[PDB]
């Protein structure tokens, strides 16, 4: 796990932020340029988890497509349940 | 907190990626043609952390202005620093 926020100066958490703002402004513009939509249609990939200690399960991987009319895109979602947050990649 | 993970369902899982997804498609492209660029210049506010007790902290509240030349806004990025992730607000 990342740092306790007690570790984290303010320096660190600025420059975590805006990292990570930055890259989400220009990731999440770029999928939608390119898709052509803001509401693309979703389709579904089987999800894998576990079916043995289940109670271990921290995330769940749910993969996607994304359609637009300029074209498709696909994503796994790792969905934090407990957080409620999901993080996305490709 | 969320659900553990054993206790969503496919259904559950989908259904919440689908609304996270569409939501954060909408949110970021907003920003972006809002602010009218990918790169905004980010100024920073204090940020107000506990002085006290301060191993209590699971979350620093960052808060800052993004600037376009086609706008500004403000943002409240709380960044959970142990699960090194963000999650803004407005």
């Amino acid at each position: 796990k990342g740092p306790a926020c007690y570790q984290v100066s303010d320096e660190q958490a600025r420059t975590f932020v805006k990292n990570d703002y930055l890259q989400r402004m220009k990731r999440w513009d770029n999928d939608v340029q390119l898709l052509g939509t803001e509401i693309p249609k979703i389709t579904w990939e089987k999800i894998e988890r576990s079916l043995t200690d289940v109670e271990d399960e921290k995330t769940l991987l749910v993969p996607f497509k994304a359609e637009g009319p300029d074209g498709k895109r696909m994503y796994y979602g790792m969905y934090h349940c407990e957080e409620g947050y999901v993080e996305y990649a490709n």
